[PDB]
């Protein structure tokens, strides 16, 4: 089951797709559709006709009804440093240093991984919607993740593509600016679909690519697989919940491995897309902020 | 106004006691009427009489009734490093330094300040009842702090008492490990009223007292004076709201300047009470967290 | 207890005044309220002062409040024909007659009694509101009852006073336009309070009075007790409920003794009070209807 | 546009069908849906697939979902003879007449019709549902009509068939215990669907047909047209909201031609079904009441 909604007039309607191409229009809500499928894969609602999904992916945007956000989810968190050579997160002399040892590099070998809080539901936006460069940010990046949708229980109930922006010159400032450069208005987007935990048979074994798109001008290409992080998902959902009650819908994004370069910041009009296997295409244009 | 919450028999009820001991309940929301009062010190209720608010103060729990919350703020905010000689967060050798000088000593002199996302309300708890040392922390700190009750606009809607909890020795361990030293369940207490704007004369002039009672026993006493801190309250505000929308509730505290040393960390049963002028006194035992 | 409510700036606010003259602002729903006094006589809420009760009945209106409807009762309903002389409900040759003996006069005897819908909440005033004559009725009149509020299974949760304003042209017309001049806008008054069941010891030993008034001019006075009162109400209940339930909060109305004449009909402007022992007295201007 | 409402695991869901065979599942309320059809013609939904709408009439009742009410009326009205020789309604010597003339055959003649109020939301049931007889009534009769549905103005929003549910031998005892005949749990049935008002072009001309069968058996049959109607609808809605506001959907059913004899009175298990052309055919078993 593939799960997306649409925005129609002020109110939001969510649409499954089955993979025989069938669609299903969902009688639950979103959140409590995947509680249920992921228990007994039972799904409550009547098959629709006329509802052009394909065209959904493309224009965004047809007649009557707006994809965006498949689910609100209640809480966004982070998970850092998960992948091989992460740990050159800005290699300039110097960033943070604990013991010779870079702040960075000290956490990929630790016990403890890197937990942070990504967003609120109204600071996420969808496919097809704008995410944000800060008005105080010369160096923004786009950040490629698999992310996974959680119950209370931390139990798998899908996975989606998330991009975790990031105001990438900030946190090369000082990490205690991490906060600031990481959580605001539009920081952040998921989509187009969450695919349920059947939909992937090994999701330690999935492609994931960047491109941004300037004018028509591929301005960055870059895709690393799955296969490649280290720090298991398990680990991570463990030292999310403990001692540390989430709510239902929770979204786990598990960290990235795509790094643009110096020069590769993003600024207004862009076109990020992110692609991740068996779920889809996600694409967020670009808008800077005001001062 | 001085506005207080109770919880009677699974709901709330929200009273405000005058400066001449006159006692109101009231009919808004209490979020929403102090907004109310911000624009023209109007408030909506009726005066009640039987209301023992001194004894709730001491007992908590009378009769009926149990103070708790004054508010349910969306979202709770931490401003860090904004007094003298805080630079001095773990002096030992070493913590994460850049470029020779301290993370911590570079945001104190730093044009940006120090923001951070500390609770959600479901994570806070109130007068009377009990904050949390997390399972897998040995050295965990209260940090007693005035904090400000913030529309979305961020004007100041009122003054409180907070304690931000801290794990503190995850933070030494690791700078990026904050999120999970100042994220958890019970790591936030404030109250026990929420002052309007119009009962302190001057936020700069406040004594904030710190006592851990260990056994009727003082194990720890410290206070220090608002005059004392360097970055402004209307500064940090303006840097928690930039490209970051805020909802009406909002309370942003002002960081610490009371530290207790290493030896001085909190254990299950304890009882952190912390003192502002004109405000009160916020009294909550502690709860060790089983692993 | 005597119970009441007020509208204030849109919103309902429910008191009840104790028989020391103690004001208590209430907690829950009054219908909710009553039922709980019903089974073990326990009142949730607080003592307020300022709230001049007695001001009220006289006012209405008093700065910010206004007294209304106590409770919005789901349904209304009425019983007919249970006092002596209640027969000679015109006495004009002829009404409708079965075998040469008046429906009237049938009721009366018959072991079944007399029971119609009256009004829904929406067609129901206050204490201090608007009473109406139908536009097509050339003589309406009031109709001065004992009302009691039920719950679901039949059991009385207090006394109340309550006009059933009729348009006795149309009744006298025919019989089957009952409904028609029973039934519409403004039909239906009752207030100022609903006292509990405790607080009438003997509700056949009541004394119900009549007043019309015309600009300062006592147009119509009489009276009657509910001594005279031959159908008892345990019986009205028990052919009201018979395969019909009515839900939480229904009034039933018990019927009159006091008819003013065929000259003494209703017109804008006139001001109708009804009082009964141990409740008060109920004041409703009446507007006439534009065709 | 043909709309009907069916009740899935505790939640309602409605839909439309056209003339084309194409069911179209509802994003509105219906009762605000019919409102919008009324003004522009427009639905709001997807297309459906799966619903089996023929079998639904039939065997009520499939899987998942159940027919019912398709919409809540939040009060039904009902309009009495209307009809040709329906003056003649309990032709014994004698019922109530007035100046020697019938109150029945007086009503025919008068300038201003009978209107009466037959059920709450709640007393009503549909296709597929237990209709009632009372516990104290030996003889009931089912009156078939046609129903329309009105809005706040007295705009026909479109038409239904309705069972006006009538204890007949109560109503001939005395014309004042009306109410209690017509008033009762299942005392009203309606459906299968409700047609908009372009889907019958003449209301004047149509087929109402009554069948009552007692074990298979046919126990009686008849029917009569429209065009045999003397009151016209406009009329008796002009009547009812006199000075009489109604809310939004509202039911009034317009008077029955098909009256079965003194012998033909409903018992346990029967099985009513009534037809109207271009709506369908109404089926409700029939419960009787235990004292
Ligand atoms: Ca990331
Ligand atoms: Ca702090
Ligand atoms: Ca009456
Ligand atoms: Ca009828």
């Amino acid at each position: 089951m593939k799960l997306f909604r649409v925005v129609k007039r002020g109110y939001y309607i969510s649409y499954a797709i089955l993979d025989n191409s069938t669609i299903i229009r969902l009688d639950e809500d979103p959140i409590k559709a995947l509680m249920r499928y992921s228990e007994n894969k039972e799904v409550l609602g009547d098959r629709v006709t006329g509802i052009d999904y394909q065209s959904l992916l493309k224009s965004f945007q047809i007649n009557d009804i707006r994809i965006t956000k498949p689910i609100d989810p209640p809480e966004v968190w982070g998970s850092g440093i998960s992948y091989e050579m992460a740990r050159e997160r800005y290699s300039e002399e110097n960033v943070a240093k604990i013991l010779g040892k870079t702040i960075y590099e000290k956490v990929y070998d630790a016990v403890r991984p890197e937990i942070f809080f990504k967003a609120t539901p109204n600071r996420c936006v969808g496919h097809g919607e704008a995410i944000a460069v800060r008005s105080d940010s010369e160096w923004t990046l786009p950040e490629p993740e698999l992310a996974v949708v959680l119950d209370s229980n931390g139990k798998i109930l899908g996975y989606t593509i998330m991009d975790d922006v990031s105001a990438r010159d900030l946190e090369a400032e000082n990490p205690l600016y991490l906060p600031q450069s990481k959580i605001y208005a539009g920081c952040c987007a998921f989509g187009p679909v969450i695919v349920t935990s059947d939909e992937i048979k090994n999701p330690y074994s999935l492609d994931i690519t960047l491109k941004i798109v300037r004018e028509g001008r591929v301005f960055f290409e870059g895709s690393v697989n799955t296969n490649k992080m280290r720090r298991k998902i398990e680990e991570q959902i463990q030292y999310l919940i403990r001692d540390n009650p989430i709510p239902d819908g929770t979204i786990l994004t598990t960290g990235t491995a795509i790094v643009p370069g110096r020069d590769k910041g993003l600024k207004d009009e862009d076109i990020v897309e992110i692609t991740i296997s068996n779920i889809g295409t996600l694409i967020t244009p670009v808008k800077k902020r005001r001062k």
